[PDB]
Parts: structure tokens; C-alpha cells; sequence
């Protein structure tokens, strides 16, 4: 008397993700005044989130609802690889946007020389290649498998599918995809906030007669809350196997997926975006 209800929530999640990503992509694509060298990163992030919502979630619903991966054996590895690829691509695009903002604020005169139209394509291709190198290559030819007695049946059985790995790939992927972007973003945003506070203090010297922290807080806190616990538990369960059950792992992995749907609600609030959105509908 509970299976039917959760399907509604999952369908709403899918619909929200798809609608948001499609709306953002259409808005930036159709209207000329919105395209910008900085705005292409938003397009890449929206494309990655749309791919995640279209592929990962609808297929992942089978495990939750039917409790039986009735699909073929070859499909599960592809599904896992595309999921990890989408996650790492989204995280790296977020880090790239943060670095772009740091460069913009820190040096205005040198900003034009550093970044041009052709640079965006090169950097996005490089980041997508480095994101996909760690997803498809180590998974397709079975570098990630474990010699432990458990999951030998899982690879052997046709009806079973769950994520078990050896003690190299989990830690390598966690280091590549989570800790470095967090360090980079924390450093650049701390410097940006310090510069903004310095300017705000300087204004009051010439105006002889902080509410700007909210934007930084909303940018940092939602991402940290969404993604921090998952990689901590991912690191911890591998080193010692009996600490973490499967249900907690699945719940954290699922709550980590909702983050991609909230990026349009946080990263496109400019008046030009709102005007385009109003004009579309
Ligand atoms: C089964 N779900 C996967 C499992 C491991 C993993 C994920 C995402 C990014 C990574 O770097 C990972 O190593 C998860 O989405």
C-alpha cells in the first residue's frame, strides 16, 4: 500500500528535471541577446543535467519499484558508466563556472585576454574528455571489479545488479570528482568574498551620510549539503565493509541526484533570463 505513492514523487522529479533543463536550453539557444562566452558553461551544465534526468533516473526506477533488473546484462555496466559520467561532468562544469567568476572579479583588465570565444570550446571539450576518461574506460573492460566472494554471483547472475568495487576505483573517483573541485571553489569564493567586503568597506569612506552574503551562501550550501555525505560514505564503506548498509547508501545516492534539478533555480535569475522566459510563454 506504498509502492504507488512513491512513483508519483519519482515522476514529479523526472518531469521537473526535464522541464527545467529543456526550458533553460531553449531560452539560451533561441534568443540572441543571451548567448555569451560565459553562458556556454550553463549550456553544458544543462545538457549534462538533462542527460542525467533522461537516462539515469527512469532506468534506476526499476530497482526501486519492480526490485528486479529485468534488462539485459550488458546494459547495467553502460547505465553505471553513463551515471558516473553525468555526475562528474556536472561537478566539473560547476567548478569551471566558479573559476570563471574568480577570474572575472580578480582581474578586470586582463579578463578579455584570458578568455575568448574559441577558448570556451577547447576548455569544455577538455573537461568533458577528462570526465569521460574515468567513466567509460575503467568500467567497460572490468578494471573496477572486486575479488571478494560477494558480488561474484552478482556479476554471474542475470537478475542482479548493484555497485560493488575494489579498493582503488572508489577512492580514485572520489578524489578526482569531489575533493579537488571543493578545494578550488572554496579558495576562489573566499577570495571573491574578501574582495567584495573590501569594496563595500571602501564605499562608506566616500559616503559619509552585510546583505550580499546570501548569494554566496545559497551557491555553496545547497551543493555542499547535496553532495558531501555521499562521497564521505563512499570513501568509508570501502575501507571497512560492515559499517554501512545498502539502504543508507541508496538513499544518499538518490538524494544526491536531486541537486542537478536545482541548478536552473539558482544559476539563471538575471533580468535578461526572466525577460526571455516571459517572452517564451
Ligand atoms: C551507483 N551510483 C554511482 C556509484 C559511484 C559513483 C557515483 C558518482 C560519481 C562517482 O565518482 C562514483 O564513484 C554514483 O553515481
Amino acid at each position: 500500500v506504498w509502492v504507488v505513492g512513491m512513483g508519483i514523487v519519482m515522476s514529479l522529479i523526472v518531469l521537473a528535471i526535464v522541464f527545467g533543463n529543456v526550458l533553460v536550453i531553449t531560452a539560451i539557444a533561441k534568443f540572441e541577446r543571451l548567448q555569451t562566452v560565459t553562458n556556454y558553461f550553463i549550456t553544458s551544465l544543462a545538457c549534462a543535467d538533462l542527460v542525467m534526468g533522461l537516462a539515469v533516473v527512469p532506468f534506476g526506477a526499476a530497482h526501486i519499484l519492480t526490485k528486479t533488473w529485468t534488462f539485459g546484462n550488458f546494459w547495467c555496466e553502460f547505465w553505471t558508466s553513463i551515471d558516473v559520467l553525468c555526475v562528474t561532468a556536472s561537478i566539473e562544469t560547476l567548478c569551471v563556472i566558479a573559476v570563471d567568476r574568480y577570474f572575472a572579479i580578480t582581474s578586470p583588465f586582463k579578463y578579455q585576454s584570458l578568455l575568448t570565444k574559441n577558448k570556451a570550446r577547447v576548455i569544455i571539450l577538455m573537461v568533458w574528455i577528462v570526465s569521460g576518461l574515468t567513466s567509460f574506460l575503467p568500467i567497460q573492460m572490468h578494471w573496477y571489479r572486486a575479488t571478494h566472494q560477494e558480488a561474484i554471483n552478482c556479476y554471474a547472475e542475470e537478475t542482479c545488479c548493484d555497485f560493488f568495487t575494489n579498493q582503488a576505483y572508489a577512492i580514485a573517483s572520489s578524489i578526482v570528482s569531489f575533493y579537488v573541485p571543493l578545494v578550488i571553489m572554496v579558495f576562489v569564493y573566499s577570495r571573491v568574498f574578501q574582495e567584495a567586503k573590501r569594496q563595500l568597506q571602501k564605499i562608506d569612506k566616500s559616503e559619509g551620510r552585510h546583505k550580499a552574503l546570501k548569494t554566496l551562501g545559497i551557491i555553496m550550501g545547497t551543493f555542499t549539503l547535496c553532495w558531501l555525505p555521499f562521497f564521505i560514505v563512499n570513501i568509508v564503506h570501502v575501507i571497512q565493509d560492515n559499517l554501512i548498509r545498502k539502504e543508507v547508501y541508496i538513499l544518499l545516492n538518490w538524494i544526491g541526484y536531486v541537486n542537478s534539478g536545482f541548478n536552473p533555480l539558482i544559476y539563471c535569475r538575471s533580468p535578461d533570463f526572466r525577460i526571455a522566459f516571459q517572452e517564451l510563454l
